[PDB]
């Protein structure tokens, strides 16, 4: 692969905690050139539909600053329309956070989770999804520790990666190139313990094999575990009680 | 379930041809109380960045009319505001069209696909894209038929179906009430070969395995082999030239 | 004329109801090849200048499906701004709708009328109205069956059709053709008992006279005649109490 | 009526030309409380669909203050969407400039009519029609004069009223109160010879017959006569060439 | 300079008061070519923040006629996308209007402000601050005549004026060729004491020194003082009460 | 103040200059909690009105992520309706821009300024414009480095600050309570010689005086100055060529 990187192996990366003061949990990753600010801040205020219903809400936005792929993504400011990409991401990000936390515990407020993709390579949205669930995890101890809620409601670690068909090989973890290059790219949302949220694989032009699709889940999966054991080292849990650890970033040794 | 209908078994299925007479084809697909009209018109030009490049187009418009779902689903029109999902869904209609036709042999133009639902009951995106295939096949044969282009490049059939986890059983072909009960919830789109071309696959707050996602998939390739054999009945091919059989309507027998 | 239609004759007209089985009332109707499905829904809310003032209310949302005259009429969602034309019209069919019905005695609930163009060939706004009719009478007598209402407040008959000025020839009925090339075009709204609800006349860069206005009025409601007799096969009325006949589909001998 | 006015009598009356030093034309025309700036301001292009077609284009924008009817018209500026109201009037306007007028000899350039209403009492469509002819002609008599056109190619005057019926009395030039009270409200839009170009009729939840819409065409024609007989005044012209007259202002003796 | 003007003097100032009819404040105000219609409208409500705290409200809206310095400037309306910098202007005569009333005393209403440009030839925004500001007081006065509220609030005279760095020279008052072709331009809100509310100065590609905006702001200070002696003259105060001069309208002798 | 910092005195400062990899310049520059990203990326092209005018341009985009001044500020893409603040801004940045750079020598290309506030603490214009800079003088260095054009033509340092009048005392650069807080809020955009590109004061419901304004100006030209010797220490310059120094951040001693 163009990078010197093997096809099983992922690009280095970096987790950042405490990237910034006001959120309550916040997070600069890093898969490669692909750089996401994740913030989590706390409305004390739920969507009118759950008004009542003792229970609290995770929802994300996610944008691309106009200075990605190393080419022009004009933010939806001065501008106009609006791309259902962003929207099919963020309801991504929303779906991933929601099913980590328990949030018949959260109370009656929401969980806004800002995803700002500072430099794009590819595999800015599993790259965001794994970021976020550090600053939603970070929020929540934060509210925690603040008495705002009782326990710390988390469920699992979340985390995500990207694979592919490139050249009829099967590739983990695609930057830019190989993704546009991809006969069949994918996207995989997997948990702590093993499981997965969301699964979307799609052909470009090209169909595939129901085992074409199990080798490549099979290859996201082991993805998703390493990037969990990063996670994992940015807390300590015990019969779900969850604390920080000591450490402020967290690096792949690639 | 509700309908009496088995948990591997789809609704009744309806395929009606040549519903409208102004496009090159049309027609209008019924998966139970789900309803589109899908219809595809040739435009004698294409989208600039494909100007000079030998090369045909396929892209797609989804509406869904107010009433559906018996409830209210206002228009993009007399609103504002555009959804995500609408864009997630014609994209994905697109790239399931593309697929199925080699776009070399169409020469510059493109095929305006429109999915009008009339009435939701879930399914809505999948019944869309299995009426979609069948407006864009009998456009292809009825550009060949009036000589405009030299073959019918039609790779494969193309359907789709949905499939989820509801009370922890697998159902094929959700209608809306199973759909927003379900835990997991998953369109597939595959060929007349037997392959795919997309699959996604979401968690609603419960994550689940690699093998549940392996019973879903296996379930939904039956169904999608079910629906190409309807479709099946409405043409006569070989050696990749496509030619309409004599039946107007096909239905399941269920 | 072009389809070999006489001057005075209206082109071969189909009313369907029950096309659709979610809406209280839905039709498929047809003039020529101009089509328009017509749904009307309630909906137990009123609009907010109306709450408490012991009335109904109705509205209409008309969309023109891309596929239309044969050529493109992309839809107001993926694209943008919108145009007064479909606001022109929705207006048109609210104005005939509430002019039919009384509705002191619908109660606080609104009926959502629906008219989606399927295909364009002229006199769609008309169809439009005339189809539209038909579905508003279904829903109240479906509503009064239903038992939420005491009776059938359906005041008269309500039909339109176009007419218009064509090589100084007046021609009842246009379609597409007919009406670019028209010199003087308009749209006439009629009732059962031989009124008027609503007429508009328009020069297109030519004058006319006030006696050319009655000529073209006069042959109007000869068309929303035969239309109303149409209509009228698909209802039994008595002293103010409607009930639907045993048709599902009406059409003219032509 | 509230103004002491009688029912076949019109406003006081009065129309200014040369309101604005830079359009090429411009007035102030008063249909009593109803205020309406005209100006006439001339681009030296054409729409991309007339280009080559050795034709000129006429085309109006409308809008109406903030302060009218003695409420609230926020524009369509710091708020969003659009009426279909604005564009019902804007086309109409079009629509009575173009008929006025032989594009053939304007040459490939575009007569931008803008009406501004400053004060909204009823009537304020047909009084920007009445105002818009006065700034059409004098920017086709400047744009002679400037030797920009060989001609003065203006086909006859153009003025519009509005009548409708209030309490079952058929009243001409509605003010606001007037109309919104009215069970039938009409538009008429009328030329020098006695002809016509625009009729509108609405029943406002009441319908009415053929012999009161001819009733009211006939009150509005004499409306739309004096109103001409005003216009008149400010122009001298033989056999087809036109030319101001000294007259700066004209108002009605009422 | 090309009207033959000095540097330090003003165009030729009109300034007439009761311009129209339903505002309860109005006029029309003239800096040289350069005309703006500025109304004030009471609304009996406040904005949903101000609820409650004992206060009024003051609000702006600004719009630039299609025909502006005889060019197009094509409204928010027929278009879509809006400027920032009618939002700005906006911005900036609301923040003038609200220094120079005393909101306690207004009681919980709106004066809400419209400026209508019907000619731009530069120092637009200046005009409409000088006459919105003769519309406001003229507003509180008639609310005070009315009963409405106890006294007349307002705690001083508030006028506006450009200023600019042209080829070196330090001109006052730039028409639209000056400003476009200036270095430095400037916009100054003063008050009747000699204080100031507002001043914006901008280096176009060109920097300037403390001194030179000094000198500027000394000029426009001057221009003020002559713009407030003319307000003052449609005034007749005393310890706080105001009442309107018997003039209708002021000019400069320029 | 609040946090301990004299009335004269800056927050502490940071640069960081080679943020991100992918932009031809890039920095982090914060203002105490203020944090902005600023990065400019070389498009080669020019607006339509520039094309064959021998010069490039530069133009700005501003955004405020969604987590500023620990509130939230939704951005405008999930959103719909535009603020003329962010456009005044990014106006602002574009002219700071530009002042500093001789376009005349970039060629026929535009570097695209994007600041992306990622934490808001006041001064957030300010501390973008003085960001902004940096990140634009590293482009032209890096286009002068890969050889795209000749020289460095940059100008002069920009570096901008606010000033205000909060409970009668002038206090340099304000945070976000200060800032709601202040009677008077002004700011400033100097360079490196001395001299001002921009200012602009606001009275916020208060009036001021020349003095009071040139004393903030005084202590405005002051905070310029301390933040230039900053920016002054990441390059080298010598008659008019630029390189940068070997430092990657520079702050301040406090």
């Amino acid at each position: 692969r163009s990078d010197g990187r093997k096809e099983d192996q992922l690009r280095p990366v970096s987790i950042q905690r405490d990237f910034l003061e006001y959120p309550e949990g916040s997070c600069l990753i890093s898969f490669g050139k692909t750089k996401v600010i994740c913030t989590a801040s706390v409305i004390e205020n739920v969507p009118n539909w759950l008004k009542g219903k003792g229970q609290g809400w995770i929802t994300a936005e996610y944008s691309m600053l106009p200075r990605a792929t190393q080419q022009r993504t004009i933010r939806e400011s001065v501008q106009g329309r609006i791309g259902g990409r962003t929207h099919e991401i963020q309801r991504m990000i929303g779906r991933a956070m929601r099913t980590a936390v328990e949030l018949t515990k959260i109370g009656e407020r929401t969980i806004w989770v800002d995803c700002d993709v500072i430099q794009a390579d590819g595999g800015t949205a599993t790259a965001a999804i794994t970021g976020a669930f550090v600053a939603v995890a970070d929020a929540i101890i934060k509210l925690h520790k603040e008495g705002i809620i009782e326990e710390t409601p988390i469920k699992d670690f979340v985390a995500a990666v990207s694979v592919g068909i490139v050249n009829d090989r099967i590739l983990l973890d695609l930057n830019f190139e190989e993704d546009s290059a991809a006969q069949v790219d994918m996207n995989v949302v997997g948990t702590g313990s093993g499981r997965l949220s969301e699964v979307h694989t799609m052909g470009e032009e090209y169909s595939f094999t129901k085992d074409e699709l199990i080798k490549m889940l099979d290859l996201a999966q082991k993805g998703i575990n390493e990037l969990i054991e990063l996670q994992k080292k940015l807390y300590v849990i015990q019969d779900g009680k969850w604390e920080r650890s000591e450490l402020k970033e967290v690096s792949s040794t690639t």
